[PDB]
Order: structure tokens, then C-alpha cells, then sequence
């Protein structure tokens, strides 16, 4: 039952990294690190996608196992993306749920009538009052 | 209660788009998933740059100022989970394995920018093992 977002909180406590309980404006140093890790892991995803495409172009029959490096790098990207939300003190699950509500709603239409976009600002205000 | 990976599965069913087990995709699908990751990563990147520029100007950010960044981060999760789901790969099973090998880094040194590094004798996640597990069962 632990969510992936909750696992990030467990990771940051284990390594002594900042992990605020509620949304908290960050020092510039934190934003710069989050940017660096996002650039790093997304570049790794791109490299693995490129290798698969090149193998395919040459006629290689890919197996399920061939996807492991890509899957690993996609999970690393999830990890640093959740990681940014966690260091900001923002419950990733709450924000994700609102983005999903909006996307899932839109799919019942294009827009259904009475549709409302993701209101992440509202989610962040409500998270400031948690407890 | 549904996980974020399962929400992606639900979204894909809703739009009529995905395999139950790990499945090698056609090249077009790979190129499409790359495009969506690139689009959302660029929006995250631009927003972080934006915040950094405001702080450099002496502005003290409020929690409320973080809403657009939080939104873009969640969009990025959406398309990243989306990629895994279209590959037929259970995101949570892979994430759990990656998480376990991340916890084991705790004793390692830290880089100057704050990145946690790997201690001596560390061993990586076995994601190949996870894929094999999902593949058969
Ligand atoms: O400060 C850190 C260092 C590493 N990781 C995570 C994200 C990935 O899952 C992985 C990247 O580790 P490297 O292989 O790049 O060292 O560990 C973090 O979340 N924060
Ligand atoms: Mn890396
Ligand atoms: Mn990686
Ligand atoms: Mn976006």
C-alpha cells in the first residue's frame, strides 16, 4: 500500500534530503538540483529509446527482455519527478489525482460539457491546511 | 485504492488506446512516446528556469507560486507512466525494484549540488528480473 510518492519521502528521509510536510518555496539550490536530475534521467530515457529504434531499423526482433534498460530509465525519470514534488513539500498523489480527473473527464467528451481543467493551484492551497 | 500507474491504464481504456504484459512496440509508438516526454520535460524545464530567474531578481517565492511547476511535474508523470503502460510494463513493479536499490545508497557520498551518489559495493536494481517476472507469471 505505499505509493511511489510515499516511497520518495522514505528515500529523502533516509539520505537526509529536505522533504517538507506541506508546500514550501525552495532555495535556488534545490531548484537547480531538481533541474539537473530531470535533464540527466530524461537524456538516459532518450538514449535507450534511440538504441531500440536503431536495433529495429536493422531488423532485430526485440524481446520483452530487450525493454529492461528503457523500463529502468523510465522508472528513474518517475523517481526524480516525484522527487522534485516531494522536496517542494507537495503531495504528488494529490496533484496527480487532479490532473487525472481532468484528463479522464475530457476523454468522456473532445470536451464534455461542464468540464473543468486541472486546478492545481487549488490543490496546493488545500495542501497548506493538511493535518 | 488505485495507484497512479493504474490510473494511466484507466485513461488508456477510456480513449480506446494497451497490453497486459511487456510487449515490444512498433517504432512509431516509441517515437510518439519520446515526443510526449520531450514536450512535458521542456515545459518543466522552462518553468524551473522561470522560478530561478524570479529569485535572481530578489523575489521571495510563495507556495502558491509553485502551482504551475507542480502541474507540469504531474503532466510529466502522466506521460512517463503512459509510456510504461503502452509497453505493457507494470510501472509499480519496476519502481519498487528501483526504490529498493535507491534506499541502499544511503551510506554513499554526496555530490556538491546535492545528488546522492553510490557507496562502495553498491549493486543496481535488477529490472531485467522484473520484466521476466511480468512476462511469465
Ligand atoms: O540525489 C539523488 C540521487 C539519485 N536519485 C535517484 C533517481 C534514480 O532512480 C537514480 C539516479 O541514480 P544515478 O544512476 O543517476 O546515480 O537514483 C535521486 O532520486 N536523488
Ligand atoms: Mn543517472
Ligand atoms: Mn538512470
Ligand atoms: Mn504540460
Amino acid at each position: 500500500p505505499p505509493t511511489n510518492a510515499e516511497r520518495l519521502h522514505e528515500f529523502h528521509r533516509a539520505i537526509g534530503a529536505a522533504t517538507p510536510e506541506r508546500p514550501t518555496p525552495p532555495p535556488p539550490e534545490l531548484l537547480r538540483l531538481r533541474q539537473t536530475l530531470l535533464d540527466e534521467e530524461s537524456a538516459e530515457v532518450r538514449a535507450e529509446i534511440d538504441h531500440l529504434l536503431a536495433r529495429q531499423a536493422a531488423g532485430e526482433a526485440l524481446s520483452a527482455g530487450d525493454l529492461a534498460p528503457l523500463a529502468h530509465e523510465l522508472a528513474d525519470l518517475l523517481y526524480v519527478t516525484y522527487g522534485a514534488l516531494d522536496q517542494l513539500g507537495i503531495d504528488a498523489d494529490a496533484v496527480f489525482a487532479e490532473v487525472h480527473r481532468a484528463n479522464l473527464s475530457k476523454a468522456s467528451g473532445l470536451k464534455p460539457e461542464g468540464w473543468r481543467p486541472a486546478d492545481v493551484r487549488g490543490v496546493i492551497e488545500r495542501l497548506q491546511h493538511a493535518p
